[PDB]
């Protein structure tokens, strides 16, 4: 029989003998360094295993939702001893079997395998002094000290022996849950050298240095943490940066999402997007509604390991493709994403807690391939920022801010997401595929699969991520925005049952969304419905409670909305000075103070004439500042009126 | 409003004016050449469309399961006129909407868009003389001749206007079903030149020619059809060879399959398979339990277009990998499968009906990569043909036949599949992944995804297949056999509720399976349960009815089981002479008659001494036959006893 043979096979590498201050026990090694044993076997600071001492990093007792004991403790051993990951053998729920086997192994009961027959649920048990729950009953005169032993059946490890009453034997039922699941973070990981890929170099030291205005203005942000030994860290870094991946919350597209899909794909058809493919040249060198390949960003794999930038490939005015074509025929597509730590400014917390953001750069091949595939889709969205596309990607706030309120419905609502790009369950990509599918792109939905399921080359490792939207791929913003559209709809449909999406007016830019409806909706109620779809929603502008969003307090890019005094329907996109002060204090190339400070003024002046003058006054309080060619308020304000 | 704008957008390219002998009607073009119109608009042999005559290839009326009229006819136009595929806009079920729009367009009612408000189900209607079903009711004084018009709502095309009663308007509800779905065959297809890939050459004329024994023996098989113009064909060939893909029947792994999974993965652990990776060299040049790369088979993409065989890459005794490594780093993996028409012998029917089998060759890169990935798994299965692996792949019938009946349970059952490899729903691969996942290979389940979702380069086209097991990839046999194991279990579990899989004894070789259980099961009942999982099962040996399988009639490879007269427990694998007669009559290289006829004798002699002597006698009735070095019965029979 294979049930017996199974019991032996599991035991051969996942069952060991453990000695506590309360005798020998059979112990199931569940995964890595995690093993379980009966609670009454009170684990101490250390423990004797197959001959010698092993320390306990930390132990955990187990109880249920009622507080009732489960009679299971999950200890953690301090050693390089890796158990076979046998979590998958543990059932997801309390399992009964008509032909179970008790596995015990101590110096008192060596290699014991008992055919205990039927294994049914006992429910509530009253085991010596301490009442227990989630137990299984098998009718076999279980003797003392067989505790710890495991109960299996062909292909399943269902219970842990914890006791008996002379006639019967009892075991605490085992469930997958009980061990932090491996469906999140990463799917699998391992040494790049073991799977053909090469090691990725990464600048260790940051390229952000204090600017000429570091003391002129105040600020608290600092360059993000970039290596393991940054003394500013207050936690393990490796662990901290990967804690972004939270793993799939859902797989299936439910009715709400399908109808969210139907409606939004529906809206996109009034746009009459050109469902053709985009020629290589246009995808590369740009066309109407689409800027050429960004030369700043990385070239990705395998172009980084071969030392070859995007500049060395493109002929800006020659507009030559031959070079790029030969590459696409050679290295194909669907290539691993190179992963860098994003070198940027971060808050006091996100430095201490190592929350440095990661860059996953798509290979130039994918990059170009997806532009040929979705180029026309992108151009459509860029030439149409609004409430049809539901996208603000490509907009020009100086001008677009005056249209937004016209486009918006009567009662605004909005909220903040928390690690949006990574919280996107594979179910949302399928939803996204469906939308394409409906607007005449079902032809190349395979590319979304590429975004959902992607392997990354981190530094020393390669790993595959099943879920979440990568950060450095073509279309990222638009696809995130489109996905966002699907989400708001889904949540509205589920919360406010029988809503009317045709009066949903919203605009997204990635995770950022400004929405509206003729009736005031409850952000709170939605944020809850959000949990179910694996999304973490909190009140807009990092606010304490969910409050009513007004035109006086809503913010759409990091900017506010304020009417002009001379023309009540011209709306200034007001960027808070604090953000500008932060940014001006650091620089990655002090040969651009002119372009950098310039760019900031174009944001700062919408703060009012009184404000913007102080700002220049301060820039001009130091030599590098006075020697700068900066626009006066009128020059800008005047130009801004002719803008429209 | 976007509901209105939708109605217009759909109409712009999917609504046209059609004139029958009974006036003008609004007509919805649904996809390709398929369009619908009201039944009472009685379509003739031709029809006037936007100005001129268009012939009707064929028309179809529609009724329901009761026979009741639906008032819809789906005509087919004879022209290069492709409608936008808008099947996805059609809901899957009878849809109601609170805000519908009637779209009409004739010379009498140009560009008509009526906000008909709420659209509810009428159920049974009594429309002028002919009672109708699946109708929708909207309260708007619909006037005569607005029939044909469509009813939409944001993102959905839900009904076809068919009439009214003065106060209300009625429409036959639309459903996706109504148009042969596009979830099968192929997922998408199109010109290789449009997606970088090159054209694939294919020998037009067959390499099978009559052998020296074509008239000596009798037979009816012939070389398979290989090109469009073979005069033997009785149907369109292109269409006929692709009719193999039947499209996904299921996506989700249900409880029966998960438990089939649990049990079988369970069994495989007694084997203690080496869950490591296999070094490149062994994966390439062979090791214990694994033969080296097959040099006969194709090199695949892009090695075929570059004109470079596997021989020019491998150093049989040098065992050099550098050459292969540099290739894997260059062209990566997960490459399209090159598709050839398998040049083989076929029956009278399968020639007439163009059912020529297709070869989808995996790139040598995938090929080697999967051997490194699953090499150890394969070796385990080859060194263990039996009822543990549930696999006969790698067995040596001359010897293995005597073990099979010992290994088998007491009551045999078996059946035939129909296009098994292609009927495998994506749900079965997920199940397969789970099995790996449990036996310590979850680490490289991505490779199964490669088998499930694969693009092929046919000749002039590239297309992606979502579902079904490709024919020329590494592990095909083993993975098909493992999948088969999962299926039998699933069907047993669902039919004979509360079965006991530990007394299931079976052995598979691809789709071929010989199974048993202590109780006689009903193949019939199982074949039915099979339908639900997208599988087509019929009685074993192309038999008329499902009968009781006995040792006297069961067949496991194309061979029967017959005990030896001198040793009742030695079992001859008896290959039917007919198969041998067929095979001997053709050859692809007449410089091998020696090796070919030889090989046949090693099969033929288990048919008995009287038989095998006639067989030589006939081979030796012609010059090319007498001049052959062929083994006598004793020589073989004697050797066969020392075999074991
Ligand atoms: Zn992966
Ligand atoms: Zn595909």
């Amino acid at each position: 029989g294979p049930g017996f043979d199974y019991a032996v096979a599991m035991a051969k590498r996942n069952i060991v003998t453990a000695t506590t201050s309360k005798g020998e026990f059979t112990m199931l090694g569940v995964h890595d360094n995690v093993a379980i044993l009966p609670t009454h076997a009170s684990p101490g600071e250390s423990i004797v295993i197959d001959g010698k001492e092993v320390a306990i990093l930390a132990a955990k007792a187990l109880a249920d939702q009622a507080g009732t004991n489960l009679e299971i403790t999950i200890i953690t051993l301090k050693r390089n001893e890796k158990f076979r990951d046998i979590r998958p053998h543990i059932p997801t729920q309390i399992t009964e079997t008509n032909d179970g086997v008790l596995i015990v192994n101590t110096s008192k009961y060596p290699n014991m395998y008992v055919p205990v027959g039927a294994v049914t649920e006992q429910g509530y048990l009253n085991l010596g002094g301490r009442q227990t729950a989630r137990t299984l009953m098998y009718n076999f005169p279980t003797r003392a000290g067989q505790a710890g032993g495991v109960i299996t059946c062909t292909g399943k490890v269902i219970g842990m022996h914890v006791g008996g009453n002379g006639s019967h034997g009892f075991a605490a039922a085992l469930k997958r849950s009980y061990f932090t699941q491996s469906q999140g973070e990463i799917q699998w990981m391992r040494p790049s050298k073991e799977v053909g890929y090469p090691i990725i170099n990464a600048p260790s030291k940051t390229k952000l240095e204090p600017s000429a205005f570091h003391y002129v203005f105040e600020g608290v942000k600092e360059p993000a943490v970039l290596t393991k030994n940054d003394p500013r860290l207050k936690t393990d870094f490796e662990e901290a940066i990967f804690s972004k991946y939270v793993g799939n919350k859902i797989t299936e597209v439910d009715e709400y999402m399908k109808e969210a899909v139907d409606h939004y794909a529906g809206q996109l058809m009034s746009l009459d997007i050109n469902t053709e493919q985009m020629c290589l040249e246009d995808a590369m060198y740009g066309t109407d509604g689409l800027e050429a390949l960004d030369l700043s960003t990385s070239a990705g794999y395998p172009y980084v390991a071969m030392g070859k930038k995007k500049r060395d490939i493109l002929n800006k005015q020659t507009r030559d493709t031959k070079e790029m074509q030969k590459l696409l025929d050679t290295y194909g597509i669907n290539l691993p994403l190179v992963t860098y730590v994003k070198d940027e400014l971060r808050s006091k917390t996100k430095v201490e807690q190592g929350k440095s953001r990661l860059i996953e750069a798509s290979s130039l091949n994918d990059s170009v391939a997806m532009r040929m595939a979705f180029g026309n889709l992108y151009a459509a969205f860029h030439k149409n920022p609004g409430v049809i596309t539901g996208s603000a990607v490509g907009c020009d706030p100086d001008l677009f801010w005056s249209k937004i309120p016209v486009l918006m419905e009567e009662k605004l609502f909005a909220f903040d997401y928390t690690g949006y790009d990574a919280s996107l369950s594979p179910a949302w990509f399928e939803a996204l595929k469906m939308v394409l599918e409906k607007i005449g792109f079902g032809d190349r939905v395979d590319y979304i699969d590429y975004l959902n399921h992607s392997h990354h080359l981190y530094k020393n490792k390669t790993y595959c991520v099943k879920g979440g939207m990568p950060s450095g791929c073509s279309g990222t913003s638009i696809f995130n925005s489109m996905i966002n559209n699907l989400i708001i709809r889904t949540l509205l449909l589920k919360t406010y049952k029988g809503i009317d999406l045709d009066h949903l007016k919203m605009i997204a830019y990635g995770d950022d969304v400004i929405a509206s409806y003729p009736h005031e909706v409850d952000a709170s109620l939605l944020a809850q419905s959000g949990k179910d779809y694996g999304l973490t929603m909190t009140p807009a502008d990092k606010s304490a409670t969910f409050e009513t969003v007004t035109w006086e307090n809503v913010t759409f890019l990091k900017r506010f909305f304020r009417a002009d005094e001379k023309y009540p329907f011209l709306i200034h996109p007001v960027m808070p000075m604090k953000e500008i002060h932060e940014s001006i204090r650091w620089t990655k190339d002090p040969r651009n103070t002119q372009d950098h400070v310039r760019s900031l003024c174009l944001l700062a002046w919408h703060n009012g004439e009184e404000e913007y003058n102080k700002f220049l006054a301060k820039i001009r309080s130091v030599p590098i500042g006075r020697a700068l060619d900066l626009p006066e308020y009128s020059t800008l304000y005047d130009r801004w009126l002719d803008s429209f």
